[PDB]
C-alpha cells in the first residue's frame, strides 16, 4: 500500500504512537509507504516484521534517522547509528555493565532509597513521583557508575537528562531543552572521562566511569573524551529514564485497583508480571529507524538498497494476534508465558548481543520490580484530583501531573 499524502511527517507528530498502526489497520497490512521525514519511506509492524528488521544482513542503522535525534537524544556518532563489527565491540562494553550482577546492584540502591524517602515523604502534603524518580535514579545511576554528583547538582543533573529524553519526538521549545541539556551533560561528563584518564579522579574497574574511561576500539585505542562522555551518558540518561515507567506502573495501579491486592497476595512472580505488562501496553519507545542496505523481498514487498524503514514498537505491542485484548493492561496474560524475543518489543527485538536491542532490558526490569515492591509493600497513600492523562501522540507520553502522591504513610 501507498499512503501518498504530502504532510505524513507533520501527521506522524499529530499521531505518535498510533501514526502507524492506524494505516496498517486501515490498509489491511503489515506495511505500507510513505513519505517521512523527508525521506521514502516503508513502515511495518508485528513480530514477523521485526524479526526482518533486525536482519543486520538486510539493514544498516547509520543514517537511518535525521541528525536532529542525535543532537538532542543520542549524542552524535555513539553506538546507536553504528554497523558491524565496531557495533558489535561497543555493543560488548554497554552489556558489560549491564549483567545481572549490576542489575542486582542497582535494584538494591533503589531499595535503600526508597526506603529512606519513607521518612521525608511522610512528613510531606504532596509528593510528585516523576519528580522523586527522576532524583533518586540520577543518584543512584551516578554512585553505582562512579560518577560524583553533589546533591547541589542532582536536581539539574536530573533534570539535563529528562530534557534530553522528552525532546526526542518534539518540535519547538520542548526540542530545544533537549538540545541545550546534551551539551551541558557532554561538558560535565567529558571533563570526569579526562580526570580519570590522567589519575585525578579514583575510579573503580568495573564501573560505568571506569568502563567507558578506559574502553578500548577494534583498533586498540581509547574513544575520545568527547565520546566516551557521550556513551556513559547513554547508560546514565537512560537509568533516570525509567522514571517514566515508574510512573505509568504508579498509574496502573491507580486506574486498575485489583492488581495491588493481586500483588500483595502475590510473589515475585506477581510483580514480574506486572512489570512485564507496564512496558508492554504503556507507550515510550514509537518505533526503530534502519536503512535497507542490499536489495530483497519480504511479505510481498520489495525493500530496495537505501529505503528507509519504521518498525513499530508500540503497535507491536498492541497485535491482537500475539496479544489477546491486546488494548487492555492484564499482567495475568503472562501466567507462564514462554518468553519471546520478538512478540514484544519495547526496549527493542532480537538478541541484544547480536543487534541493536536494548542492553539495559533487564536493569529496567529489576528498577521496575523494586520500586514497585515499595509501592506495594513499603506504604500507603492517595492520589489527589490531578490529570493523570497521557498522550499517544505525545512522545515521550507521560500521566500529565506526574503522579501526585499525599497523605503517605509507612505501612
Ligand atoms: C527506561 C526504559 C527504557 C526504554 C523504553 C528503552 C528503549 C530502547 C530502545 C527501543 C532501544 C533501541 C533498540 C534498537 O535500536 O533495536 C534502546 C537502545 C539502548 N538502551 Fe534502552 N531503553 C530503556 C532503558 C535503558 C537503560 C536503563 C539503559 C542503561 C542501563 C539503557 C541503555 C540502552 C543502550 C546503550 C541502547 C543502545 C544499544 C545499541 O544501539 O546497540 N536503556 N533502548
Ligand atoms: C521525529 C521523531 C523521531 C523519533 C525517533 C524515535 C527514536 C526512538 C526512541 C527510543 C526511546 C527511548 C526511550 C528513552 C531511553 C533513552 O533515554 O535513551
Amino acid at each position: 500500500p501507498h499512503d501518498k499524502s504530502l504532510d505524513n511527517s507533520l501527521t506522524l507528530l499529530k499521531e505518535g504512537y498510533l501514526f502507524i498502526k492506524n494505516r496498517t489497520e486501515r490498509y489491511n497490512s503489515d506495511l505500507f509507504q510513505a513519505r517521512l521525514l523527508g525521506k521514502n519511506f516503508i513502515c511495518m509492524t508485528g513480530a514477523e516484521a521485526a524479526k526482518v528488521f533486525y536482519d543486520t544482513d538486510r539493514f544498516q542503522r547509520q543514517n537511518a534517522l535525521p541528525k536532529r535525534v542525535q543532537k538532542s537524544l543520542f549524542g552524535v556518532n555513539a553506538i546507536q547509528g553504528m554497523d558491524g563489527s565496531a557495533h558489535i565491540h561497543r555493543k560488548m562494553l554497554f552489556l558489560s555493565l549491564m549483567t545481572p550482577p549490576h542489575q542486582k546492584r542497582l535494584a538494591e540502591l533503589m531499595t535503600e532509597e526508597w526506603k529512606a524517602a519513607v521518612t521525608r515523604w511522610e512528613k510531606a502534603d504532596e509528593v510528585v513521583l516523576f519528580e522523586e524518580a527522576k532524583e533518586i535514579l540520577c543518584r543512584v545511576a551516578c554512585y553505582w557508575a562512579g560518577v560524583p554528583l553533589k546533591e547541589t547538582e542532582v536536581k539539574e543533573r536530573a533534570d539535563d537528562f529528562i530534557d534530553m529524553v522528552d525532546a526526542f519526538g518534539a518540535v519547538g521549545p520542548r526540542h530545544w531543552k533537549g538540545r541545550r541539556a546534551r551539551p551541558r551533560a557532554e561538558e560535565w561528563i567529558e571533563v570526569m572521562i579526562e580526570d580519570a584518564r590522567a589519575g585525578l579522579l579514583k575510579t573503580t574497574s568495573g564501573t560505568a566511569l571506569h568502563e567507558m574511561a578506559f574502553h578500548t576500539q577494534e583498533d586498540g585505542s581509547q574513544l575520545d573524551s568527547r565520546m566516551a562522555a557521550i556513551e556513559l551518558i547513554n547508560v546514565l540518561r537512560p537509568i533516570v529514564a525509567i522514571s517514566y515507567f515508574l510512573v505509568f506502573s504508579a498509574l496502573a495501579l491507580h486506574e486498575h485497583p485489583k492488581y495491588k491486592e493481586w500483588l500483595r497476595s502475590g510473589n515475585s512472580r506477581e510483580r514480574e508480571m506486572f512489570v512485564q505488562e507496564v512496558r508492554r501496553y504503556y507507550p515510550f519507545g514509537p518505533f526503530l529507524g534502519a536503512l535497507v542496505k542490499k536489495d530483497f523481498v519480504w511479505n510481498n514487498c520489495e525493500f530496495k538498497k537505501g529505503t528507509s524503514v519504521l518498525l513499530d514498537l508500540y503497535g507491536t505491542n498492541h497485535d491482537p494476534r500475539l496479544w489477546d485484548h491486546p488494548d487492555e493492561f492484564r499482567p495475568e496474560r503472562f501466567a507462564e508465558r514462554e518468553e519471546n524475543l520478538f512478540d514484544m518489543i519495547p526496549q527493542g527485538g532480537g538478541h541484544a548481543e547480536k543487534g541493536h536491542r536494548c542492553p539495559g532490558e533487564g536493569i529496567t526490569i529489576e528498577v521496575m520490580k523494586a520500586s514497585l515492591d515499595f509501592l506495594v509493600h513499603q506504604i500507603e497513600y492517595d492520589v489527589p484530583e490531578q490529570s493523570l492523562h497521557y498522550s499517544l501522540a505525545r512522545m515521550p507520553s507521560l500521566p500529565e501531573s506526574g503522579f501526585v502522591m499525599s497523605g503517605i504513610r509507612r505501612k
